[PDB]
């Protein structure tokens, strides 16, 4: 009954090992309880059935200043009733069979680990036995002993999962099995670009993120601002974000808070308006449905009035820091650090400044009830040569009554539940377990939430029209010089998420909010934008484009290690190809007949170590090849 935690002390070398457990119950005040050294060398602790969901911290029991050591430093390792886990010498937190007396095979790499190498050398081990067997992707069972290796992913096409089952029998005669899953990832090169003249100092975020993906700069089209999405399509996305990267996810337990999760920004223009579609996600339904408010439409962004901004760069030469200027009735000049801040019932610090060049802020609000919504122009130079947003010349775009939704000067905004994208990509790691930078690691636990129960109605959309005559531009300007744009989401003051995504949205995500340390300091800190804006209409003139080359993702549908006579499907995928792609599959250099398809079925006759390959050629003669190992 209960749960068990084991600790490998062979590297830490602590005289006494303590374990501190918190969550459903606290085992004891820090430093916790003494673990028991076993003759295996491992240290062991047990927790009763009452300790249903715990976070575990190991430590040497010593005080600050007298040699205190602990691991992890903040967020404990997850352990639930019914589990038996071990912290290895390499500091992997792994399943170690189950909390009973049976034998089990286990891996020294944590279950559900993703990897981008061609294989992952996963070491195998046995608990309460000394021989086991393994089956990988349905292979015949093959014996193994402690220390042996399995090349997980060997031979396989990228973006496939690998199943690995370990079999053992203990002294009690009970045959057990432990099934593991690993993901071999593949990431195609993406065409990306930037220009020095915009003052940006951080490269556009990539991976799942993208600024002007596939060189999409928006489209010339008339949009109907009405909350219906049939007038948009995926080709019009100028900034691709990800789901579940809003700051709350980096706190130990902040999934109860309303998300501010930007997903994608689309743009179009005609001769009258500049148009935008903003998609926001709410994955709480899937990640933490126990948090009733956040996993419900009580989380809709128009529940309360929260500032939202479209930062635009019309004149590319101007740099506006965010500072604002105005005049008093007596002619005296004043400045504020941001156009809106500690303003009318927001009594919190925070804002978003700009290094990347902008000169215009469309300052609006999430339920379109702020009669002060305005287009601010950075039309006044400060002493340092930067420009300040001018209260005196702002263009009012606010409603006269919330009920009426009658925005001034032709500004149009509609919001609704809905989702335009048919994929919602983000990280689905357990709550509390997120780490800094993990949104840029392709081996984090990325999912398409539509494969995990997401529904269109979970998300939120805003459709917006900004009249060109409020921006000092026309369609010719957009199509010939272009402009830049970024959407900013707040939770009142400071930024929380942006499109394009900027790392200042997360640089302090794991720090405590002044008024409530359960939630994120990102709600109140000072952010500063350093990535490129998304271009609309045309690239900046000094843009350097980094073109992704033609490339192939190739391999088997089954892990290396299959039995003779098993049909193995060799698959090939192409990226950045021109025209038709022809694929030539080979095994030890000998061709396999594939028709003119992207797949071939190879049935190995005899044992051996085969070199499987593909050569791909497109209609402009670009060539890509891949060669992999497959063992029978
Ligand atoms: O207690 C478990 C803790 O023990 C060890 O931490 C030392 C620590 O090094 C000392 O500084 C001191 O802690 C002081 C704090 O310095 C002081 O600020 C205050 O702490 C309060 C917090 O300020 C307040 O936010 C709240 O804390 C929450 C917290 O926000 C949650 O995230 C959660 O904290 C967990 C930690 O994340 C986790 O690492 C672990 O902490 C260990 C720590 O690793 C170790 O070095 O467990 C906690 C869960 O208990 O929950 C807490 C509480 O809800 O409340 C605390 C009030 O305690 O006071 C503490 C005195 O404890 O002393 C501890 C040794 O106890
Ligand atoms: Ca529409
Ligand atoms: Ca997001
Ligand atoms: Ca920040
Ligand atoms: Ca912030």
């Amino acid at each position: 009954s209960g749960s068990e935690a084991y600790f490998d002390n062979s590297k830490y070398g602590w005289k006494d090992v303590y374990v501190y457990a918190y969550g459903t119950k606290e085992n004891a005040e820090w430093p916790g309880e003494l673990m028991t050294k076993e003759d295996s060398g491992l240290y062991k602790a047990s927790f009763a059935s009452s300790f249903k969901s715990e976070k575990i911290i190991f430590n040497n029991g010593l005080e600050k200043g007298n040699g205190k050591e602990q691991y992890p430093e903040a967020a404990g390792l997850s352990l639930k009733a019914g589990e038996c886990k071990m912290l290895t010498a390499e500091k992997q937190w792994i399943d170690y069979g189950k909390p009973d007396d049976h034998a089990y095979g286990y891996t020294l790499t944590a279950n559900n680990t993703a990897f981008s190498t061609e294989s992952l050398d996963v070491k195998l081990a046995l608990k309460n036995a000394d021989k086991g067997y393994y089956s990988v992707d349905g292979s015949a069972k093959k014996e193994f002993a402690n220390g042996d290796s399995v090349k997980v992913g060997e031979g396989k096409i990228g973006n496939s999962k690998v199943t690995l089952t370990l079999y053992a029998t203990g002294a009690d005669g009970v045959e057990t099995e432990q099934t593991y899953t690993f993901k071999k990832t593949f990431t195609a090169s993406k065409t990306t670009f930037s220009a020095k003249s915009d003052g940006h100092t951080t490269a556009p975020e990539s991976g799942y993120y993208g600024t002007n993906p596939e060189m999409q700069l928006g489209k010339h089209k008339t949009i109907s601002v009405d909350g219906d999405l049939s007038d948009w399509d995926s080709s019009m996305i100028i900034a691709q974000g990800v789901a579940n990267d809003d700051p709350r996810v980096y706190m130990p337990s902040s999934m109860h808070e309303q998300p501010w999760d930007a997903y994608a920004l689309y743009s179009a223009w005609d001769d009258d308006n500049l148009y935008f579609l903003l998609e926001m996600a709410n994955t709480t339904y899937i990640t933490s449905p126990e948090d009733n408010f956040a996993a419900s439409n009580e989380a809709r962004p128009w529940r309360n009035s929260i500032p939202m901004y479209l930062a635009l760069s019309i004149d590319p030469a101007k740099q506006a820091t965010g500072k604002a200027v105005g005049t008093n009735k007596d002619g005296s000049v004043y400045t504020n650090p941001f156009v809106w801040g500690c303003t009318n019932g927001t009594a919190k610090d925070g804002g978003t400044g700009f290094t990347t060049h902008i000169d215009t802020l469309v300052a609006f609000d999430s339920n379109n009830s702020n009669g002060g919504a305005s287009i601010f122009k950075a039309d006044t130079q400060d002493t340092d040569g930067t420009y300040m947003f001018n209260y005196d010349t702002r263009i009012p775009i606010g409603v006269t009554s919330f009920q009426a939704q009658d925005n001034k000067n032709g500004f149009k905004i509609k919001y609704a539940n809905g989702t335009k994208s048919t994929s919602i990509f983000g990280i689905n790691a357990p709550k509390g377990s997120r780490v800094m930078g993990d949104n840029l690691d392709m081996n984090s636990n990325w999912v398409d939430f539509f494969d995990e129960g997401y529904k269109n109605s979970y998300g939120y959309v805003y459709e917006i029209a900004v009249p060109l005559n409020t921006l000092g531009i026309d369609r010719s300007y957009i199509e010939t010089q272009g402009i830049g744009a970024m959407q900013i989401l707040t939770y009142g003051t400071s930024g929380m998420d942006t499109l394009p995504h900027d790392p200042s949205m997360l640089d302090q995500a794991n720090l405590e909010y002044s008024y409530d340390p359960s939630t994120s300091h990102e709600k109140e800190d000072i952010d500063n934008i350093t990535v490129p804006l998304a271009r609309i209409g045309a690239l900046l003139p000094d843009t350097e484009v980094n073109e992704a080359p033609f490339e192939v993702n190739f391999g088997a549908n089954l892990n290396s290690g299959q039995s003779a006579g098993t049909p193995i499907t060799l698959l090939a995928e192409s990226y950045h190809a021109t025209g038709d792609v022809t694929y030539s599959f080979t095994v030890n250099g000998e061709t396999v007949q594939n028709s003119n398809t992207d797949s071939c079925v190879w049935t190995p006759s005899a044992d051996g170590t085969y070199s499987i390959g593909v050569v791909a050629v497109d209609a402009n003669g670009n060539k890509a090849e891949s060669t992999k190992t497959f063992v029978v």
